[PDB]
């Protein structure tokens, strides 16, 4: 006994500000990913970087919000692609707290608890977010205007050769669900609304904007995804495969920033990555 009722209506209303506030926080949605990768999109095509002479010629194209115009962008190819990647770390992290700050409850949340579940969340919606702009041959870069292959990827030199590795694994089975970015709205609010981040000081009040978020996430992919019965605990389980991702990544960043000591890591993220570990 599925019903229409005001509890329900009130969830429909939850999930139609999320997706109001997450078109207006990440400017490449799900939507407009795919259509780029099918070709169906009536845009330009990408540039595409599968190799060293199209990673210059595509080079040539490639910006960021906070242009770092010296020579501070490192000479070696497989570096300066790490340093590109953490940069678009940093613009999702700052497009996922402008998101967290639309679903409600959360500005009236403590300040530093605000802080926290950004900290110990926002890699966890990176690579949910960046599964959409994944296919099994490469990646969207540079907001969707290039395209980079997995195999150029995994052809950098150790200790750079399979950092994406993980989150393509990741992207081509969450890919497979299918969901839409309506969906994908409330399952990252659920997500970023963890009462078991460490060092929160108020976990109900967080328990009870996620479990308001949950019952919405349940509805919709209900509505929305009527060939499955399954969804809703898939996307759990989807939540605790990605807290393992982030785990390896540490790890991984970790075996980085041993053997490739003169290379400079960004400092907001070690401030995340230090606690992470
Ligand atoms: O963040 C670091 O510590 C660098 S390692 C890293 N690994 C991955 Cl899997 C992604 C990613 N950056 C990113 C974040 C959001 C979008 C995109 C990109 C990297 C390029 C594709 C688009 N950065
Ligand atoms: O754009 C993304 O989503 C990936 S960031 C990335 N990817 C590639 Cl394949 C190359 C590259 N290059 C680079 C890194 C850091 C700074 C700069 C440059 C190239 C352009 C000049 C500034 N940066």
């Amino acid at each position: 006994s599925m019903q229409l009722n005001p509890e329900s209506a009130d969830l429909r209303a939850l999930a139609k500000h999320l997706y109001d506030s997450y078109i207006k926080s990440f400017p490449l949605t799900k939507a407009k990913a795919r259509a780029i990768l099918t070709g169906k999109t009536t845009d330009k095509s990408p540039f595409v970087i599968y190799d060293m002479n199209s990673l210059m010629m595509g080079e040539d194209k490639i910006k960021f919000k906070h242009i770092t115009p010296l020579q501070e962008q490192s000479k070696e190819v497989a570096i300066r692609i790490f340093q590109g990647c953490q940069f678009r770390s940093v613009e999702a992290v700052q497009e996922i707290t402008e998101y967290a700050k639309s679903i409600p409850g959360f500005v009236n949340l403590d300040l530093n608890d605000q802080v926290t579940l950004l900290k110990y969340g926002v890699h966890e919606i990176i690579y949910t977010m960046l599964a959409s702009l994944m296919n099994k041959d490469g990646v969207l870069i540079s907001e969707g205007q290039g395209f980079m292959t997995r195999e150029f990827l995994k052809s950098l030199r150790k200790p750079f050769g399979d950092f994406m590795e993980p989150k393509f694994e990741f992207a081509v089975k969450f890919n497979a669900l299918e969901l839409d970015d309506s969906d994908l709205a409330i399952f990252i609010a659920v997500i970023i609304l963890s009462g078991d981040r460490p060092g929160l000081l108020n976990v109900k009040p967080i328990e009870d904007i996620q479990d308001n978020l949950l019952q919405a996430l349940e509805l919709q992919l209900k509505l929305n995804h009527p060939e499955s019965s399954q969804l809703f605990a898939k996307l759990l389980q989807k939540m605790t495969d990605l807290r393992q991702i982030v785990t390896e990544h540490v790890q991984l960043l970790q075996v980085i920033k041993k053997t490739e000591t003169d290379m400079s890591l960004h400092p907001l993220l070690q401030e995340i990555y230090k606690d992470l570990y």
